[PDB]
């Protein structure tokens, strides 16, 4: 409940002037980059690199968390949002008329009077329902919260007596019903705002139509920008019926609300949304947009887009042992491995190096992704085989698994990872130096010459020279290199 | 779309005093009826400067809202209002009471002072007619805009009817009778408030009974017109019979009145009327035959297409456009398209997009023949077809349309928002062929911000043909101190 | 649409203390002498005798309508509809908080702390739903068309953007639907508040429960005072469906919607609701005040009620032939002629002095009414005897028993009046008399003797001396006269 | 109704952790929750002048808001609140998990390391109670009252299940079984919001399939209580006979726990307890008879009914009454209401609307024996039998009932409101007598002004009689003009 005290900014577009409701909302041209700048990675340095093994554990235990790189459909997603909410007001002007009231007025202008022509149904064209489609685990869920949140939920009025729910999300769960639909929004309703409409229409004793019915009262009374239902997959299909009635419902569910509506759902979802989507009648609307996962050639040359992302990600890492540069083969053999998919991506580095420091040696190579591959990743293999093979059918019908057990396994690897005694050949080294950590400097120096010889040195010079600046280190160490 | 209805007065003899007619928008001549269906976008001068998505988005939007009111429309607008209102005169409500009228008459004729009457005539005013038309040439978006003035429902205060004036039915798919029968219901019960579909449409009915049902609902909301498009699909199917099938199409006339219009490529003439009592009731008020523009009328060039391409040039979003079109661009606009609408239009916006894509801001003949042979390939025959010549080769590829047109849009529309990606930081941090020097340039960047750093490697090797890499690793900082 | 800004008055009474709602309404200290003011009346001076037959027919012709006579039932039910409509506001408190709040407070203090007792009784809807049920022809339709039109209607607020309909009138019509009345009241709403509320819920597509439902929201959104379903009587049961199943639906109707209710009816009408009246259950509620007709007698003595009308009513003819004073005979004989049933007492009177007007001389005799209750009256000569009879079986099954079309007949009465030929001697003694304010010592002594020497009388006296005043010319026309 | 749950500790060991009895209100002592039920009319001090119509209404509400507590009404609160809170020991919905418990006890049983083990526990019977007295004595507003403490439908949110707690069944006039049947389902989706009428209360079950549904649903809500008022309506009617009236109560043993409470006149005794299977079942908790108070004790006063009508007293409206009771009139009261409950509020409110008709304005003797004999007739064989107090005739006339009081109120409330009333213009009417006084009133009105007009016309008639109307007016007029 963000509320705040309804500013009146001034929209340079002439359309959406005067309207309470659109002013009020956050002005477009400073959001021009916000969609660009939502970027977020964690800030690593060599300080981090240098704390116990498990720390560093931890520090890399949550990185699927807290990273995030916009791709170029994102912003289209972001676009086709804010054009959704700002295209849906312009037939809810509270301070003038309904829509009712200027198609009268205009008939009976055109009857006598001076009006020589009329056009009466004016084409919804700028706000349409969106059929998001995209295999699952592809990144839908997590870029439609940050791409929402920026607006917020509730914009108070004092000069009218209304409150503006700007967004809404709805979450099916697993096996759902029908009816578990309606009382999911009747709940998420009372949720951000404080209503009980719950008390009030939530008993049982109605059928789903009243739902339906007043749900568009509810919609009608509260300003209601967009409705957002989220994994359609998980409805079940034993209890709830046919597709078709299914179909009609959700047509049905379009057409009384009134405000614009938007779908996710998995490609099988297609199957039920087969009969709607084939025909190209309009006003049916469902407008499709596909999520695909990342390709590689394109115009017969490697993409930009997958380059530029795993060097990103690459940077990311916190290995004694590692290789800076990546090679052609490096990325390829695990490309190859990931199918492009984006959510097992980061799974793959998040087990892979968490795995070899226990395994052995902290280095990144084509055996280690496979057997990790092999080892643990046993559920997937069919969609990830079925995704090279191309088949549309293969491909849609064993899809949706989606690997449980992923964050215990972390958990418990990391118990028995931080159950050890092995010692390793550095942290004698760092602990014979000296505990004021100018192992940060060693660590350059120590990766072009052997250990053997820098380590009296360097104890003999900041004997002598109590501590050396970071950047004068290096060439008198060269000098008794050189000597 | 409930709009209440208030009478005007229309000088025609026969429509004097009946409340139908006189409920309809008034009559209009030639001079605005193929003028008021004209609109174009605005495209104010400061939308020019904006982000790349934006205009993308734009140009998308186009198609959907533009239309030229070409030198054709007035026929079809004025067709459409004479059958529209000349279904009427037969179903007048407020009639003067006919029972006393009846039995004087009656009785003067039963006397022998009166000699004639005329107690009763039944209705005999339903015509129907037929439009064809090469595929893309915009037989439909040409009615919906024609269709969109006068308003469907019209409920009347004095009397107890609501005057439904129009209703537009689509074929299905595989093509049958009881589907288009069935689905007048389901079109019916969405412009009113109803649920015909199940309480009639069951399946025990059969088709004869779904037929002689069909006038019960049309004579008790005044059914004026009712359009049927996409008659290709029923030329061959599971329709039990051709002869069948056509004997359906003209046992249709039982429905009361309400004149039909069909809608068909010439695919479906040949095959669909070739019997004299069918023929007759399919031209029965002309049978309207459309063709694309043609470049050259008599040796003169048209001013029709010359004003069209001009008004279509002058919506471009491009950076860097030329504000006057040589006349080189129309010519391979021609070739190209070869003068059926839907390609003229389409072959613009693809351009438009490509050219944003490719980072030219320039259109040119070269990017326009580009496009055709990249994207239009499955509609090169019907192209093909038309510049050959021959009536019978053009009549048997006359139904060729491009595939999923809508999914390629969006996936030009992804590649949009990938280059648009570029910060002034990779102008030095985006060049991989300085050196091998950025396995320590890492440690590097936290020590300075690269003001010369990255030239200081950049002069490194410039400086320096060849040197062991060891020494190089202090010395780059020798060159960074000096 | 009288919408007035809410001026609060203060009322003494605890219960209505500092509601916003209830403030608005009149006061009422005085309204015993407002509601004891309903009476109406037309003027009449002896002006209109000396006019044309059919000045005179239009005068008899417009009494019916603007006359009204308060009767000892009239006070006692606008006491009640005022405790109705002023009780019905206590539960919808907006300042405080509404009923299931201050019920959960009351729960959560007597759960712990010392609130020792906390009663759950609540309020019973809020209001008894009052049924009043009489014989057809009392008189209901007019009562509360007047006592009710006395409240404004709508009260727009300024602080709150809400609209307090005061009161609402639902009405079927013949052979009517269950479906009907849901339908006619979004209708009806719409007259009253200037919306479309029968675009959005007036669908046909939904079922009995979606049209209560959505009566609910709007009737809680809107601060509803009263619903009057009126004419019960013309409803038909088989054609709805089940009629036992009437009284469930009613039931629904009055539980779920909350504000008070009252229907109307006719002793048909009774056994559909019998079940619940005959229990003296709380809950059932369904008050009954029974309407009567006016009784003859009172404790072995004419009942005042009976005369007070009967000589108010006798004050409005105009017969030339007239006496002052109202025969015994009469009285005796027009109420066993139409047994007090309060519409046809006055259309008797109407009647007969239309008929008088051309049968002969203007003047009321027992064969007169006589005569007329054979013209008129066969539709309801069952329902009178029957009446007579005393037998409740003979009563109930003659009752919605109307004369058709009365008002047609009066035109072509109007018609008849109109072609005549013959005249009077007092048409002629008028007409040849200079009557322009010198005819009333005519006709108020015309009675004495004959005129002929009265005619000359007055004429001599007046051109003796024109300037006079009628009070000192009567002295002097007496004078002479006696001589 | 939907009240939120919050719970509380008891004292008592058996309620140990058991939702549905701490979900509650708490225990009181008998005589704090039989002193919390009176209740009374405002009485406002100065509203003893208004119009008669709004102080008979306020008279007219007297029965429903004058409740006095008495001695049986504690013991009959403890007695309700015990069976309300003694029936949810056997079904406790917070049990942990009993998979492992059980099997362990069967393991430890098997392997011979224990002896014995108590694997499931049954209910058995239920818990019964019986309330009859003399009709009018207060069986049901000492409910409804009782009872209300109670709330109705608890809602437990960390479960999911509803406490319907009290449930009110009232047989018919027509006393049949499947009356009640259906009654149950009326009374319960009432209380709740639901439909199982349509859903479980179908034509097609007989009589044992309702009978057994009853058990499924009041186990799937919990229920506390379930009271059948007027059951005197079953003793000899079409129910199938007595022995299968019997049956039916006996067979209702079958519904799960849930301890019900029969309510009947003394007539139902004999015809409902005559087997002994069934009258252990009657009384099965106790059998209280409740008996209209006396007016003595033990030689002594009653001090209940002292209380009772001096309590009474002060809350009558009357512009001039005497606030100090005189003992005659309590005498009267006892003399002729004889001591049921029902007719002492009713010959006070009764006496007090004839009251205000005749004007008497005051509270006496007469009035009370005047309107004791003039409304309340067929209720006198009771009261003669309650004078002799022989057991038998006191049984014979134990179940009659007064009709029509509230048609007789309403008429005694129009008799009073149409009083009217006489302005001394309008009264001057009814001082002239003579009809020629009234005519010559009515020719001589335009003139002049009545104030002036009826005095000289009285004293024309009172200085010379006999003398007719024209000859009348010249001295009429002469006494005008001057
Ligand atoms: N563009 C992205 N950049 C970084 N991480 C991403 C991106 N898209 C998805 N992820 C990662 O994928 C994980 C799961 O994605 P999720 O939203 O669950 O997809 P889905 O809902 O389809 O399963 C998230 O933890 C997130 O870190
Ligand atoms: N006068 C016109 N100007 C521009 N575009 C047009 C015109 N007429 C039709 N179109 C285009 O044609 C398309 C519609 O073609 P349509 O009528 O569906 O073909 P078909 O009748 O073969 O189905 C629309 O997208 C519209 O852009
Ligand atoms: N005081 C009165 N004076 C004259 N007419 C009256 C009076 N009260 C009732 N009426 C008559 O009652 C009639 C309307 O009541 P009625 O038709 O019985 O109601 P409903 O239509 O509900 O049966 C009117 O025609 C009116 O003449
Ligand atoms: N404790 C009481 N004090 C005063 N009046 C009472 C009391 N109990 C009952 N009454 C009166 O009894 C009437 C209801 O009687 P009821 O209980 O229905 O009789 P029965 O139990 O025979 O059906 C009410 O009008 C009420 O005034
Ligand atoms: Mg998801
Ligand atoms: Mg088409
Ligand atoms: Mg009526
Ligand atoms: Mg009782």
């Amino acid at each position: 409940a963000t509320r705040i005290q309804a500013v009146y900014r001034d929209t340079g577009v002439e359309a959406y002037r005067d309207n309470p409701f659109i002013e009020a909302l956050p002005p477009l041209q400073e959001s021009v980059n916000s969609a660009a700048s939502l970027k977020s990675s964690l800030q690593l340095t060599s300080s981090d690199l240098q704390k116990s093994r498990v720390i560093r554990a931890h520090t890399i235990c949550r990185i699927p968390d807290d990273y995030f790189q916009p791709l170029g459909t994102h912003l289209l997603l972001s676009e086709r949002i804010s054009v959704m909410i700002r295209g849906g007001y312009v037939g809810r002007n509270p301070k003038t008329g309904d829509l009712q009231k200027h198609l009268q007025n205009g008939y009976e202008r055109v009857q006598t009077g001076e009006l020589e022509t009329f056009r009466f149904e004016e084409a919804r064209s700028t706000a349409q329902s969106l059929l998001l489609i995209g295999c699952s685990g592809s990144g839908k869920t997590t870029s439609l919260h940050r791409i929402l949140a920026t607006y917020p939920q509730v914009i108070y009025h004092r000069e009218l007596n209304v409150e503006q729910v700007v967004y809404l999300k709805i979450d099916c769960s697993h096996n759902g019903s029908l009816k578990e639909i309606c009382l999911n929004f009747f709940r998420a309703l009372d949720r951000a705002l404080g209503s009980n409409y719950e008390r009030r229409y939530g008993l049982k004793r109605h059928g789903i139509e009243t739902m339906l019915a007043l749900m568009s009262q509810i919609a009608n009374a509260h300003a209601l920008g967009l409705l957002v239902i989220d994994e359609i997959q998980h409805l079940s299909r034993s209890r709830s019926g046919g597709s078709q009635e299914m179909l009609n419902f959700f047509v049905t569910m379009v057409n009384i609300i009134g405000v614009p509506v938007m779908l996710i759902g998995t490609p099988k979802a297609r199957e039920i949304f087969e009969a709607d989507l084939r025909s190209a009648r309009r006003g049916a609307g469902f407008g499709a947009i596909f999520w695909d996962p990342i390709q590689q050639t394109q115009r017969g040359k490697p993409n930009q887009e997958w380059i530029a992302f795993t060097d990103n990600l690459w940077q990311l890492q916190l290995l004694q042992r590692k290789d800076a540069l990546l090679s052609d083969e490096v990325r390829d053999v695990w490309y190859e491995l990931s199918q492009g998919v984006m959510d097992i991506v980061v799974k793959l580095f998040v087990l892979a190096q968490l795995r070899a420091l226990a395994l052995g040696n902290e280095r990144i190579t084509a055996g280690l992704l496979r057997q990790v591959y092999q080892d643990e990743l046993k559920p997937v293999h069919p969609m990830l085989e079925a995704l090279r093979s191309g088949i549309p059918e293969r491909i849609a019908r064993y899809s949706d698994l989606v690997v449980p057990e992923i964050d215990k396994r972390l958990i418990q690897l990391q118990l028995d990872i931080a159950a050890i005694q092995e010692q390793t050949p550095e942290e004698k080294a760092l602990q014979e130096l000296d505990t004021e950590d100018q192992r940060h400097l060693y660590l350059m120096l120590k990766e072009d010459y052997d250990s053997s010889l820098l380590i009296p040195t360097i104890k003999k010079a900041f004997s002598q020279n109590p501590t050396m600046t970071r950047q004068k280190l290096l060439p008198l160490v060269l000098q008794w290199l050189m000597e």
